[PDB]
RNA sequence: UAUAGAAAUUAAAAAGCACCAAUUUUUAUAAUAAAAAUAACGUGCAGUAAUUAAUAUAUUUAUAAAAAUAUAUUUUUUUUUUU
């Protein structure tokens, strides 16, 4: 366990120079978030809103299973299961089965996201064999992925560009967005090599 | 540029009257070419007041590398508009 030697090194060192200083907690911030389970949780919770019934919707759980399985086994790298992850959703066929199960009622997706939960305890996609549960927790209490209606984190990432377009108010209408250098007075250290996102402020 | 941390962001090319010998000009009246002069091209101290929107066309003034007048186009940073 190399969590539990970093919280061990933690506090022995919080305890040699008797204050929480800035490069302890670096180091146990970096470790305690080295895990994948993030993108895990994300394939799984969008094959909880499918339909175990439908072909098509088979062919999307089983693809997403593929890739959260590869990256959990370190084969694939985390930028191309990414794009391999919002090349499934954007898909009209996905948003169409997550209309129909938000149109249900009685929708199978708490027990999708259960057996999601009991999945990443048997298959070893966890750090603990028991933390898996306590990140179902942590998506259902909090806002995140699995109280979205569709399925997805709701960044425009993971939304078709003909829905973004008439929604939000952009650079220019009628990819790496950059400020041209037109722009000479921005901000105090704003440039044209600080990029910008559409839905979001990263700063 | 800001009702002065312009201690910020900045190569996405804004350009080629005198000075420098591709050349050019003048003349011989009953005598008929050898004498003189001028290179071609682009700058040019022209500024400041924390001065000063820019580009294109036309006209007038010897601050002419300048300045003024008459139109057109562009520049707005989101609290106005949306086939």
């Amino acid at each position: 366990d190399t969590e539990f030697q970093a919280l061990v090194e933690f506090i022995e060192g919080a305890s040699y120079d008797q204050l929480i200083s800035g490069r302890r907690f670096k180091k146990v911030y970096d470790v305690l978030s080295e895990n994948d389970d993030m993108f895990i949780w994300l394939c799984h919770t969008a094959m909880s809103v499918l339909n175990p019934g439908d072909m098509r919707s088979r062919l999307i759980y089983n693809h997403l299973r593929i890739l959260a399985e590869s990256v959990a086994s370190g084969e694939m790298t985390q930028r191309t299961a990414f794009r391999f992850f919002e090349s499934a959703v954007r898909s009209p066929a996905y948003r169409e089965i997550a209309k129909r199960q938000l149109e249900g009622g009685a929708a199978t997706r708490l027990a999708g996201i259960s057996a999601a939960a009991d999945v990443m305890r048997r298959m070893g996609l966890t750090r603990r064999p028991m933390s898996s549960y306590f990140e179902l927790y942590q998506r259902i209490v909090e806002r995140s992925e699995a109280m979205t209606p569709w399925g997805f984190p709701p960044l425009f990432q993971f939304e078709e560009r003909l829905s973004l377009e008439p929604r939000l108010k952009f650079f220019s209408r009628a990819r790496i967005f950059w400020i041209p250098p037109t722009w000479n007075r921005a901000g105090r250290f704003l440039g044209p090599h600080v990029t910008l996102y559409p839905g979001m402020t990263p700063d």
